[PDB]
């Protein structure tokens, strides 16, 4: 049951390098990334999934120097996911999304398709022209994906840790993301915790609902 | 089976007003809100849970103007959750979080507690003093919570729809959020879909992994 999952999941502080995702699990984590919801189904994201030693080493370059504590997590986990946001919402992407919805049979008529496209452009233009927050808006959808992913992987019986503790400039440069139109936001190592994971045995802590939650 | 949940969940376009959350479900959705992870366990959020006719009507004020299509969703769902972010990360909140971790037994020594506080302040100060993006940083954690919540509620067998299509100024004013130190970001009606939910029967559409996903 999902509440048990939410109450028992934790941020893993150390991974067992010998314990790999099964082939099926490796496919399932990709499914989770793909099928996250997003505003206007804008899907303003790219994922780097590192599963080779070479690949994980490249991601771990972002943790060198000041973020060194993050390196072992990135190197010892089975699979490491880099969540990236688009840096601009371009017309090519908008067309890609609506054309895909059309290919998947979501529109009964050309008018319905046109209306969907118009609505998505309205929202996108509002963020870029009026709110001046389009980069932030897209990054928010990526964080939503991350939240979906963390619960999803826990429910698959996998350990994980979300990481903001890395140098995004280094990671962006390593994978040439800027030129491709993306920027790295969160790194999520996924695998199985080791006996050295001190956080596996500690009680969860959250503020009480009397502070955070109002019922009306 | 969480993958089945992810593949089958959808954004509900119309709710059956007669179909209420069970008492236990109403508690479980609150648990999901509370137990979401966040960077440094900063939990920079407040939730309004509207379950009365009066309460939902107050939220539905925000579906004015361009956002009229959101009104029925907000009024007809069993429970409506307003996800809010803090407007600034203050020292009182940082102390609240570490003191709660201490009360929950996460620190073996005063030194461990002090180290946790120091680490949290380092990260928080980076955002508020250097990047001047603490508002954005906090809003990102809230969107992560939303992602967790949407999958969680689906796994409970509940329908939902995330909504950016509302007037945050109207909502903030209605609940006096600004003065309390919060701002509304996403509204999530939760309940059961009606036969009028045209999105319940439509195929789900996502961009292919050959565009969005790189394996290394
Ligand atoms: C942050 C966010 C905001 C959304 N806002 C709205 C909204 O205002 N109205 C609406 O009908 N759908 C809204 N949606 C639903 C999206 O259109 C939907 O998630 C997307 O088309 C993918 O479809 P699915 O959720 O059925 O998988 C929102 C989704 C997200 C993630
Ligand atoms: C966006 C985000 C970034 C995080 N970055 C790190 C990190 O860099 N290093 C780390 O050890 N934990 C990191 N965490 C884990 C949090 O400390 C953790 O989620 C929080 O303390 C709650 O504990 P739990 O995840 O075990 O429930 C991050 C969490 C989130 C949501
Ligand atoms: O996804 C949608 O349908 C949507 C998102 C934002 C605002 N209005 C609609
Ligand atoms: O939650 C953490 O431990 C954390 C968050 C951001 C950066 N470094 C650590």
């Amino acid at each position: 049951d999902i509440i048990s999952v939410a109450l028992k999941r934790h941020s893993t502080k150390a991974f067992d390098a010998s314990k790999k995702l099964t082939p099926e699990q490796a496919e399932q984590i990709k499914t989770l990334l793909q099928y996250s919801p997003s505003s206007q189904n804008s899907q303003p994201w790219h994922f780097i999934v590192a599963s080779t030693e070479e690949g994980k080493a490249r991601v771990a370059k972002s943790a060198a120097g000041n973020y060194v504590f993050s390196e072992r997590k990135m190197l010892d986990a089975s699979h490491v996911v880099v969540f990236c946001a688009k840096t601009a919402m371009d017309d090519v992407w908008l067309k890609l999304v609506v054309d895909q919805e059309d290919a998947d049979g979501r529109f009964a008529t050309p008018e319905a398709k046109a209306a969907n496209d118009k609505g998505r452009k309205f929202t996108a233009d509002m963020h870029r022209k009026d709110l001046h927050d389009d980069a932030e808006w897209m990054a928010k959808q990526v964080y939503l994906n991350v939240g979906n992913f963390l619960l999803g992987v826990a429910a698959l019986g996998l350990d994980a840790v979300p990481i903001e503790g890395f140098d995004a400039a280094i990671l962006d440069a390593e994978f040439g993301l800027k030129e491709k139109g993306y920027t790295s936001l969160v790194v999520v190592p996924v695998g199985h915790h080791s006996v050295e994971d001190f956080n596996a045995t500690l009680p969860k802590s959250r503020l009480p609902q009397n502070i955070t939650l109002t019922e009306v």
